């Protein structure tokens, strides 16, 4: 059996101590050698550390880290962690951003309403599912023939500041069968979710400048939820309006229409377009890397299998696409979209990794950074390379539950009883979907890469069409 070792680690003098751990996550180490550097120092893939923000956001920066594939499932397991509002960490953003209510995603499932809100998601993506195939092919159809414009006109073409639009008009249409254009919302919605995020994030994020600008304007303390109330106004006028097919689920699982607009504003423009807006950007710096060989082989198995399909693209269309759909996984492990995850001990637990097991008491907030669950040497081989065809065949599949993007293995499914991601499938679907249209357009491309306060800057430089 294993040997209970003592966590190691600890939290520095009270205010500098997690100031210094501050900076070292934000400026001068940044989150992986943050994670790693304290591995080697520790000897360890379980210790102790302080975690953003601290400051006057939140008031107890103290975690322990679980950095290992084997010891991160614990955050998983409800009978052992509570899921009750940290959604974001160790703060919450003020319930005024979000209508007055504390919103499904911060919800303990011990609460009833989290059973009514995320069986109302579910029913919002089951009752979208003729839709998705369609608006997704017309909305990113649009995009690229304005990513071929821009890179015509100025020898690039920035994938960020066009697909964002794009994901919320695909949102917008597939959910609710609205086109923005034909709202007051117009074209302004990436705009005011943008500054809605900001307002809710802002302790989590670098936006680029100074930290002697940034430490006291945005990891100090919150911005006030007031600037953007009539922002986010807008946003509920919209969804208010459009859903209406959606909120007559609403009132027969008996969730009031004004909770349930505000559920559903925070599903779509947090929950679905902010996913995407990490996700989308990342899996084309991952997919533009892995070269032109890959793009080929993808391009091969995409167009031969709709082909195969009497060019009718469907669900069963895409089991075929072994490659597209390894590819996909693999974007999914090797950078998990959202990197922090959080659970509170419910009771004293010991904590299994690799080589030793860890006592912690009731109470102690655990922490995951997924990306070293996911690529972890000691569960995957060749574990910081990407590797397309990792999960195609039998033996490929079964690392499936490895893969943790979503909160909980890949292999299982979200349910009202768990904290997985109600969008586990769609989120999935979509990926493919992305990866299909490009590639059933292009036959490879080149691009540029920067950073970006949430996921990548991507730049496309060649496009080379079929
Ligand atoms: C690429 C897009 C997405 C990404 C990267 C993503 C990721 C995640 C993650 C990591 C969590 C766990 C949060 C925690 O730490 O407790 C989560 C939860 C959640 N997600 Fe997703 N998600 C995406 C899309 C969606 C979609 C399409 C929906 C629509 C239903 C959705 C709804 C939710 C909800 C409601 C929760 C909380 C679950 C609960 O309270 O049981 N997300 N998501
Ligand atoms: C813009 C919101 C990003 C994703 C929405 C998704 O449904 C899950 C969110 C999960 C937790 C909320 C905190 C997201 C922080 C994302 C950037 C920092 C990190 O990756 O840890
Ligand atoms: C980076 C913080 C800026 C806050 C924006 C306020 C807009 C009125």
């Amino acid at each position: 059996d294993l040997p209970i070792r003592n966590i190691p680690g600890n939290y520095g003098l009270p205010i500098v101590g997690p100031i210094k751990d501050r900076w070292d996550y934000f400026y001068d180490q940044g989150a992986e050698e943050f994670f790693k550097s304290r591995i080697r120092k520790y000897n360890s893939t379980v210790y102790r550390v302080n975690m953003p923000p601290g400051a006057f956001i939140a008031e107890n920066p103290q975690v322990v880290a679980l950095l290992d594939g084997k010891s991160f499932p614990v955050l998983f397991d409800v009978d052992k962690v509570e899921k009750k509002d940290l959604f974001t960490g160790t703060y919450m953003p003020s319930t005024e951003l979000t209508g007055g209510y504390r919103i499904l995603s911060y919800l303990d499932p011990s609460e009833p309403k989290h059973e009514k809100l995320k069986n109302l998601l579910f029913f919002l993506l089951k009752s979208s599912r003729n839709r998705i195939f369609p608006e997704f092919q017309a909305t990113y159809s649009e995009l690229f023939d304005s990513l071929e414009k821009e890179l015509s006109l100025k020898g690039k073409a920035d994938f960020g500041g066009s697909s964002d639009g794009t994901a919320f008009n695909f949102l917008a249409r597939a959910f609710y069968g609205t086109n923005p254009a034909d709202t007051k919302l117009k074209a302004d919605a990436p705009g005011l979710i943008t500054k809605w995020v900001l307002f809710n994030l802002h302790p989590l994020l670098s936006i680029g400048l100074p930290r002697v600008i940034e430490e006291p304007l945005i990891h100090t303390f919150s911005l006030p939820p007031a600037l953007v109330k009539s922002d986010y106004q807008r946003l509920y006028e919209f969804f208010l309006e459009s859903a209406g097919e959606i909120l007559v689920e609403a009132d027969k699982l008996g969730i009031s229409r004004e909770e349930a607009t505000h559920n559903l504003l925070f599903a779509t423009c947090f929950n679905t377009w902010g996913g995407m807006k990490i996700l989308f950007p990342n899996m084309v710096k991952r997919i533009g890397r892995a070269g032109h060989q890959v793009h080929n082989r993808l391009a091969e198995e995409i167009r031969s299998v709709i082909k195969s399909n009497g060019g009718e693209l469907t669900m069963g269309a895409i089991e075929k696409m072994e490659l597209t759909k390894s590819v996909v996984y693999e974007c999914l492990r090797f950078e998990p979209p959202v990197t922090a995850q959080y659970g509170r001990a419910k009771k004293d637990l010991v904590i299994e990794s690799h080589d030793a097991a860890f006592k912690v008491k009731a109470g102690e907030m655990l922490y995951g950074y997924q990306p070293l669950a996911t690529r972890d040497p000691k569960i995957f081989d060749r574990a910081d390379e990407f590797v397309p065809e990792r999960f195609v065949g039998e033996e490929g599949e079964k690392l499936l539950r490895h893969v943790l993007w979503s909160n909980g293995p890949e292999t299982e499914t979200p349910t009202v009883g768990n904290k997985q991601c109600a969008g586990k499938d769609f989120v999935v679907l979509v990926a493919r979907l992305f990866v299909i249209e490009i590639f059933r357009r292009y036959d490879s491309f080149d691009i540029e890469v920067g950073t970006s306060p949430l996921g990548s800057s991507v730049n496309f430089s060649s496009l080379r069409k079929a």
